[PDB]
This record gives C-alpha cells, structure tokens and sequence, in this order.
C-alpha cells in the first residue's frame, strides 16, 4: 500500500519526507505519467508503474477489491535494508517487490529540484 | 498484535498452526495463567507474560487504547528469521521484541502433549 512504500523509500534515505520530495517529480513519479522519463528518477517511476501494471495482469492479484496503493503488505526496515515478509500472499509478494526495486531505485539516482511539480506540457 | 505472533510463531515452526498448538498449553500459555510452569515451553509463555507485564509501565505504552494482543507492530519473516521493523514507534518496538523471544523460545523446546489443555486445578 501507499503507506509501506511511504516507509520503504524513508528506510532507505532516512532524511526524506517522501510523500512531499517524490511527489509530481517528472512525467512519472506521482500520479499518472506519460512521454519519456525526465531523467532516472523519473525512470524509477515509470518502471515501477510497469510492475504495477504487470501485478495486474496476474491471475493472484485479481482477489483484491482494492489498489495496489491500498494492498497493504508486510516488511521491515532494518538496518537500512528493505526485507518483504514471506507471510506475503503472492500478489502481495508482488508487490512488495515492485515498492522495494523502486525505493532502491530512488536512493541511487540524482535528484533534480528542476523537475519537481514539472509543467506537465512536457509529457 | 496476536496476530502478528501467530506468524512469527509460524516463522519460526512451519509445520503448526499456534492458535491450535499452543493455546491453553500448560498453567501460561493461552489466557491469563499462574501458578508454576509446568514445563519450559509454559516458561516461555510466563516470560512473554511478564515482558507484556513490562510494556505496560512504559510512558511510551500508555497512548494506545489497544492491548498488546490488539497493539499491530511490523516485522517480516525471511528465510525463518524474525526481524522487527524500525518503523516500529517505541511501545510497538517493545511488544514486537517480546513476541519476537517467545516464537524463539518455542521453537527451542520440547512439547509435551500431556500439557495440552491443561486442569487448571493443577496452576
Ligand atoms: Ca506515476
Ligand atoms: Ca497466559
């Protein structure tokens, strides 16, 4: 869900807040998103909405009358180090997976402020 | 919460389901209990008591409404290893590490059928 995504990107930069840094950064990262990636962390965004897109298409993730911003699942953050929990049924597994690639993602590209709120006439 | 036990228990031992197994187990495990252990795996279950017992007088403890059993924290399940979440605030952090030490502390001792149920004209 929303919400362990929200915690899995602050397990990895423990100085962000990032419902506010990653939103409307890019075409991508919020939500929506069209046209090319802006720069990489707007490519981490594009592909994790892929994964999103491909949990769809799985025969364990349609049981969910919810999102998968809503498909809460379980992990923890130790040590700086995102875990998914094997309680995790395969759908959830799924996504967990998808929230954790993207976090790490997050934590390894630049950030550039010149493409926060981006004018969406560019996507 | 209780169920997050249930799972680190199964973490832990794969092959049973702790709301059967271990429920009304000796003179402690289960509801309430007194008396003296009858065994080590009813001393597991007096500690988990107590370490509860402990969370309670903790400043941190006394904000939420909820019991221990009800008090949700976060932690995964990895290769058969329990690992409590660092999103964990500091009352969830203590319950987590108290339910944590008990799942281990069944899985390192004997069961003893004839316990199970347990008169408690005997605690
Ligand atoms: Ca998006
Ligand atoms: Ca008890």
């Amino acid at each position: 869900a929303l919400w362990q995504f929200n915690g899995m990107i602050k397990c990895k930069i423990p100085s962000s807040e990032p419902l506010l840094d990653f939103n409307n950064y890019g075409c991508y990262c919020g939500l929506g998103g069209s046209g090319t990636p802006v720069d990489d962390l707007d490519r981490c965004c594009q592909t994790h909405e892929n994964c999103y897109k491909q949990a769809k298409k799985l025969d364990s993730c349609k049981v969910l009358v919810d999102n998968p911003y809503t498909n809460n699942y379980s992990y923890s953050c130790s040590n700086n180090e995102i875990t998914c929990s094997s309680e995790n049924n395969a759908c959830e597994a799924f996504i967990c997976n998808c929230d954790r690639n993207a976090a790490i993602c997050f934590s390894k590209v630049p950030y550039n402020k010149e493409h926060k709120n981006l004018d969406k006439k560019n996507c």
